[PDB]
């Protein structure tokens, strides 16, 4: 049609074009030598893609039936364990080793701090997740929630100085419970200056330094009066920032002007879950967003610069202005019709990625001054992988990759998601798999939750998903990670990560509660926005992960048994308003969702649920709801009346919220006409016989469907 051939490939000419015209020049790659490595590569590699996935198939078949034939009421553990054995979904657990991952930047294995994930088809927000290695406190104190809106501390069109001033007083505390004073409290200075090689601080009465001069890491300006103070705490940077003539720093009683912090100290670019892209046209889009990342000239608004320095002694010093970047590829389930071979058949997807993210990570590690990884690293987050055998083929596809690229064997590291129960339940194995590549080990809980739902689809109808966030499987399968990472070697090597925070507007709760993962060890986590990071970093400076790391080795805290305790409800345990509770909520965040990915191509957005709470929904989100409604249309706890009633009943109350909201099409009333109905109904419907409860197939081909519709 216009497609390029290649070997037995067919390529898509903007696919073509791009990796030639802007991919390719630059890295003193052979370009006739890449397409045919390209070719090589997947021929080669397609047939094991393809048995790894009928493999999940077969598994899962075996499960189903098990479970189905089961009459003894409550499950036997030892029965089915021995089963899971049997099969070899559970597979033994190899002995103790070390990482050996070499080549990796400090920001990964040493810092522990936020991680920012981001959809990389948006220019304007990758641009913003970049830069936000450094965020303002005060700009995120005062426009949340974390500051109460209480009487007299109100937001509104103007400057509200009572507010402001709990802004202040809010971040003088976090600076004496981070970098104390040897006497006296922050809320009390009255300047700062540095003499011989130390910070001084005024006091009304008295001057005094730092209890440890050692967290004194330098300043700007003149030694006389700074225009800025830069203090270090658990590895993180604290600038204080003095200038007596902003309005804010008039008010202050030492002219300080806003405390900023390191925050977002790496950033995951996000090819998979919260993007939507089908075709050629959607891959190129986001494949030139990361090539204008690593070559630093991506601009909608640009990227920042490193931060200059003067050292406690005297000298000159820089810091990172930008996040140290991932890449999130996809994983190994999907096509894409970018490439077709002769038959017409598409290429697998992450095969794809593999080697055009890698092409375009070359840039990163080259002028263009700054770049991303001074020590010759590229960084792929690959998610959704089951077991052991799946994580070697990651691993080989990406050592054929970097024969393509002329790079050094285990240059392409992987930040493996643990977000699928066989993989869970085979950790130790996954990591050995990766042992010199592996440079973070993540609990995707939501894409999990999706999966500890499918495995067990047969068994009974299960508890309601605001209750699975403190079931026994999943608080054993966090603690799991932790042990299983820690066991590796992971501490001073290779982050040990948690999960993202989706209430994007309750900062105030996430203040208050997401401490618990750095307190359970974790060196990193996921948060949604730059103004998420800035805040989630208050918790490193409170928590000293190092050391909890440290108390944690050696311990063993989850059982097989308690990794493998399935979800089921107990009996009747629902009124019927509680049910239609359940699937009201359920059918609102799918159509909310689905009818901008569909209708759209947006692949994240925030949706308010049931109780109006701002939600940022991705696939992982989806799968959850779909598969639990699936799950409950198949054990009779709704009925097929059920749901179609509730769809109808939220949609209209969905197509409210985006009315107006630029060319949006409403969903009713004619919904055998919207494709993006359509769409969240077959998830449900037809939930049980998607491929372990995946959403992309049927999101990917109702997008295709709506792009055909748009043209004719
Ligand atoms: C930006 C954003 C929002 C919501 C999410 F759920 C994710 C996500 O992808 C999480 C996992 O991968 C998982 O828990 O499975 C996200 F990146
Ligand atoms: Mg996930
Ligand atoms: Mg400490």
């Amino acid at each position: 049609t216009d497609r390029v051939s290649v070997g037995n490939l067919r390529i898509a000419r903007v696919l073509y074009d791009f990796v030639n015209n802007e991919a390719l020049p630059g890295t003193d790659i052979d370009p006739d030598s890449f397409w045919a490595g390209v070719d090589k590569v997947v021929a080669d590699l397609t047939p094991q893609n393809q048995a790894l996935l009928n493999a999940r198939d077969e598994l899962q078949a075996q499960i189903d039936k098990w479970h189905r034939r089961r009459v003894i009421e409550p499950i036997d553990m030892d029965a089915y364990r021995q089963f899971l054995t049997e099969i070899g979904y559970l597979l033994p657990e190899p002995d103790d080793f070390t990482i050996t991952t070499s080549g990796v930047d400090a920001e990964i294995t040493t810092t522990a701090g936020p991680q920012l994930v981001v959809p990389v088809l948006n220019a304007r927000f990758a641009l913003n997740a970049a830069n936000a290695r450094w965020g303002s406190l005060y700009d995120a104190l005062y426009g949340t929630d974390v500051i109460p809106e209480t009487d007299g501390a109100e937001k509104g069109p103007t400057y509200n100085k009572v507010r402001g001033d709990k802004v202040i007083a809010y971040a003088r505390k976090f600076l004496d419970d981070s970098v104390p004073l040897s006497s006296g409290s922050f809320g009390d200075a009255t300047g700062f200056t540095v003499q011989d090689g130390q910070l001084v601080v005024a006091l009304p009465d008295k001057s005094t330094g730092l209890a440890n001069p050692g967290q004194f890491a330098g300043y700007t300006g003149a030694a006389e009066s700074p225009t800025s103070v830069l203090l270090i705490n658990h590895g993180l940077h604290i600038e204080i920032l003095i200038d007596p003539e902003s309005q804010v720093g008039t008010t202050d009683r030492a002219g300080v002007k806003d405390v900023i912090l390191e925050s977002a100290i790496t950033t995951i670019m996000d090819f998979e879950d919260s993007v939507a892209a089908v075709d050629a046209a959607d891959k190129v889009l986001g494949y030139r967003n990361w090539l204008g990342l690593n070559k630093g000239d991506l601009a909608a608004r640009v990227l920042n610069r490193d931060r200059n320095y003067t050292a406690p002694g005297g000298g000159q010093f820089t810091l990172p202005g930008r996040s140290l970047m991932f890449v999130r590829n996809v994983g190994h389930l999907m096509t894409n019709d970018a490439i077709v071979d002769t038959d017409g058949s598409e290429v697998f997807e992450g095969i794809m990625d593999a080697l055009f993210t890698g092409l375009i990570a070359i840039h990163g590690l080259k002028a263009s001054p700054l770049i991303n990884s001074r020590t010759g690293s590229i960084y792929i987050v690959k998610p959704k992988m089951h077991g052991p055998a799946e994580v070697a083929f990651t691993c080989e596809l990406f050592s054929r990759v970097e024969d393509v690229l002329g790079l050094p064997q285990n240059t392409m590291k992987i930040g493996i998601m643990d977000e699928e129960r066989r993989t869970t339940v085979n950790l130790k194995a996954c990591i050995k798999a990766a042992a010199d590549r592996v440079v973070f080990i993540n609990t995707g809980f939501l894409d999990r939750t999706g999966d500890e739902i499918h495995t067990s689809m047969e068994a009974g109808p299960m508890v309601r998903k605001g209750t699975m966030k403190s079931q026994p499987w999943i608080l054993a399968y966090e603690d799991h990670n932790v042990d299983a990472g820690l066991a590796a070697g992971f501490s001073g090597r290779a982050q040990v990560g948690k999960g993202m925070w989706t209430m994007t507007e309750l900062m105030a709760d996430m203040v208050e509660t997401k401490i618990a993962q750095p307190r359970a060890g974790a060196s990193t986590a996921w948060v949604p926005s730059p103004t998420a990071a800035t805040l989630h970093a208050l918790h490193y400076h409170q928590v000293d992960v190092a050391a909890v790391q440290q108390g944690l080795a050696g311990k063993r805290r989850a059982t097989i048994e308690q990794l493998l305790t399935i979800p089921l409800a107990k009996e009747l345990a629902w009124a019927p308003d509680e049910i239609r509770e359940e699937v009201d909520n359920n059918c609102q965040s799918i159509l909310g969702y689905v009818v901008r990915w569909v209708d759209q191509g947006v692949g994240c957005s925030k949706v308010p649920d049931i109780h109006d709470v701002a939600l940022m929904e991705d696939r992982a989100t989806l799968r959850i709801s779909s598969q639990l409604l699936a799950n409950w249309l198949r054990h009779g706890v709704i009925t097929s009346a059920d749901v179609r009633a509730s769809l109808e009943r939220m949609a209209p109350l969905v197509d409210r919220q985006n009315a107006g909201d630029v060319a949006y099409r409403p969903m009713a009333p004619n919904f055998d006409d919207s494709i993006a109905f359509l769409a969240a109904q077959e998830l449900i419907l037809s939930g049980a016989q998607q491929p372990n409860g995946y959403t992309e197939p049927i999101l990917h081909r109702r997008r295709r469907e709506f792009k055909a519709r748009a043209a004719e």
